[PDB]
């Protein structure tokens, strides 16, 4: 129960740290950051509600983290303005590394790679 | 044009239709479906809470619909059992298609394509640690 994918408190921490980190990085307009921030806080409140009901599990937390990450990559790839796609991608990636350092202290690089690949996937669709 | 992210009612109806539908398709164990259901109602509830405050917009709902769909794709790709990966993918796609039809009345095939790509992508990757 030592990771955001297994511990609901860490999952919440992860999403909060992501947003805090991202808020000082380039590529995003004020609306985009607001949009991301609103979705982050929705996801966090949702995990808290589920944890209180004993309704999180590694499988669900895992799916919910992917939901958070995908939603972020979605906003960056489909909302125009603020900076280049590559800047936006670097910022997501950099905000994710910190979120890991802030939580587990261990960067999950393949997961970060997976999210940048998504930003590109969504961009092309 | 009219999409599941056009407004909060359409967003929630879409998610509810996906579930009810996929719940009658092959490829999934009962606990994969219940995991899907748990997450879907959790996002319905999230959208309701945001809408109550006038905090939705088509950008935000579009991001939330992708949050919904990617999590369905994750559970399908990563939870073992129930049936083939090819069948799971077919069921997700027909359930999204029907959910469009029940909701807006118009299938978004490029959206269904990217969700089937996600299933394929998430099965390759995994969620390790």
């Amino acid at each position: 129960h030592t990771t955001p994918w297994t511990n609901p408190g860490l999952a919440e921490n992860f999403m909060n740290s992501f947003m805090q980190g991202l808020s000082s990085m380039p590529g995003f307009t004020a609306s985009q950051l607001d949009n991301m921030s609103t979705i982050a806080q929705s996801m966090v409140q949702s995990i808290q509600s589920l944890a209180a009901q004993g309704r999180t599990s590694p499988n669900k937390l895992q799916a919910l983290n992917m939901a958070f990450a995908s939603s972020m990559a979605e906003i960056a790839a489909s909302e125009e303005g603020g900076g280049s796609l590559s800047t936006k991608t670097s910022s997501i990636a950099s905000a994710m590394s910190n979120a890991f350092l802030q939580t587990t202290g261990v960067v999950n690089q393949p997961f970060i790679n997976e999210i940048t690949q998504l930003v590109s996937m969504f961009a092309q669709a």
